[PDB]
């Protein structure tokens, strides 16, 4: 042999069909909106609000790199001087890495560009490299320098244990993302830096370093991406929401029965999880290696949806009980293979709905797991609870009821570079989700063995009967019985084999 196990996907619950009619899209206390309301229409690109420029620089907002406070001790402007060393023409790739150099001069003997030389001159075909220098990069040159007529609003930072929304144009956020390839955000840069140490990377550089056959690939999906949004722009919003929750379960007490699950060892997250909410498996430093060698399940979702990347500018590390959800981002490129194999394939039109406030009818969410570095260690009870809790809150939204949330679509999280195992990282997912009143489609990315344990775990516990609770003091047994006073590298007997006969036995 079967290729998928359990409920039939059909009968799983997807938006926009499964969706609480949005109310009013509004600025507030906890929502920032950037363009104006009054003025959204299907197919029309969003205007700014407001209409002129206004700078905040201060450690609650991100640092534009047009802020008249943004200087350079000669005191300089240094937007006037992005602007000189963007504005002529690039014929060979020592120009472009010359101009992104004059701005930051302090990184000139630091930062590699080896990647982006090899890229334009030993990769691209003549006529490819042309229509770089020719048309590509000079638009990218002018969007980023039209920031300050694009983003007028100080745009917040989602700092640790905020619950805060902000909601921007897939316009503004191709003009940010110009200026982090062309490394213009300033103070995110050091790296013996205080104040931003706790924000991941923004700024493209480590894209331009070393001799990894997989960086073409890499530029390849972002150009694909800055080709298309430059020739013609975008219409729609995007919403990113931080989400830090206070109370969680007391898991050995929850009564709640289990939801439903669909296995599958074909297909993946992002082609057949359709209107579903999307997993990320997350670095609590969101996107983690993105911008540098990073090319595993979110790295990869991070560059065929780049409007996530922008995520990196104002997301603080997330903590425990955090995770950060974006609606609405665009699919631009195909690609096939993985990690070492990853190839760009071809451009992909995103035929995705739009909801009522333009944003394209898909949504993520980033949680991260715990990396872990010996295989017992992810069995002490304190580790299992914060991998629930995790996600608990990726899944949980606060005041919609059960009928308007769509089953989570997910798989082998923290399984692969975080060294989990699958068959405890399923079950605790499947738990979390059945505290959060969702069903479960499960992707096992080829493996068909981990989808007939899944499912047969999965269906031998609902028969009978058993909550999340009686399921989570099952993992505490197996924990004292098996991991505990275990004094070597692995436990007697595995997981699923403890659960069946302490179940069977009873």
């Amino acid at each position: 042999d079967k290729k998928w196990l359990g409920t039939p996907i059909e009968e799983m619950r997807r938006m926009p069909r499964c969706g609480i009619r949005l109310p009013l899209l509004r600025p507030s206390a906890n929502h920032t909106v950037t363009i104006r309301v009054d003025l959204l229409r299907a197919g029309e690109v969003p205007k700014p609000f407001p209409t002129h420029y206004k700078d905040l620089w201060d450690n609650k907002h991100v640092k534009m790199p047009c802020s008249e406070q943004n200087l350079y001790p000669v005191a300089g402007s240094r937007w006037e001087l992005i602007q000189t060393a963007l504005l002529n023409k690039f014929t060979r790739p020592q120009n472009l890495k010359d101009a992104i150099l004059k701005y930051n001069v302090a990184y000139s003997k630091k930062w590699d560009f080896t990647a982006l030389i090899d890229f334009w001159d030993k990769v691209l075909e003549e006529a490819e490299a042309q229509h770089l220098y020719q048309s590509i990069l000079p638009d990218m040159v002018k969007i980023a320098l039209c920031l300050p007529n694009i983003c007028t609003q100080p745009i917040p930072l989602l700092a640790a244990a905020m619950n805060h929304s902000i909601t921007m144009s897939q316009e503004q956020i191709a003009s940010l993302l110009a200026n982090a390839f062309f490394c213009t955000f300033p103070r995110r840069n050091a790296k013996m830096k205080s104040e931003y140490s706790s924000y991941p990377d923004i700024n493209f550089n480590r894209l331009f370093e070393g001799r990894s056959s997989r960086k073409p690939e890499k530029l390849k999906t972002l150009f694909c991406y800055f080709r298309r949004v430059t020739a013609a722009a975008p219409t729609g919003l995007v919403t990113f929401t931080r989400q830090s929750l206070e109370d969680f379960p007391e898991w050995e007490r929850c009564e709640k029965p289990l939801t439903r699950l669909h296995v599958t060892y074909e297909g993946t997250i992002e082609e057949n999880g359709q209107g579903m909410l999307q997993v990320d498996f997350a670095n609590r430093f969101v996107g983690g290696g993105v911008t540098s060698a990073g090319l595993v399940q979110e790295n990869i979702r991070f560059l065929i949806n780049p409007e996530l990347i922008i995520s990196r500018l104002f997301t603080e590390v997330l903590d425990h009980n955090e995770c950060l959800i974006i609606t609405g981002t665009e699919q631009y490129s195909e690609y096939t293979g993985y990690a070492e194999t990853y190839r760009w394939s071809r451009s992909h039109e995103d035929g995705s709905e739009r909801d009522d406030w333009q944003r394209r009818c898909t949504e993520i969410v980033a949680i991260d797991a715990l990396h872990f570095r010996r295989y017992l260690d992810q069995f002490v009870p304190e580790k299992m609870r914060r991998e629930l809790n995790k996600a608990y809150c990726g899944f949980l939204r606060p005041g919609v009821s059960s009928e308007n949330l769509s089953a989570v679509a997910t798989g082998n999280w923290g399984c692969g570079a975080f060294g989990g195992d699958a068959r405890l990282k399923a079950l605790i997912q499947i738990l979390a989700a059945a505290a959060a009143e969702r069903d479960v489609v499960y992707f096992t990315f080829g493996d068909s063995e981990l989808m007939r344990d899944i499912y047969s775990m999965h269906i031998f516990l609902t028969e009978r009967k058993l909550t999340v609770g009686d399921v989570y003091k099952l993992l505490l047994r197996y924990y004292n019985e098996e991991c505990r006073n275990c004094s070597t590298p692995g436990p007697d007997i595995k997981l699923y084999p403890f659960i069946y006969h302490a179940v069977e036995s009873c």
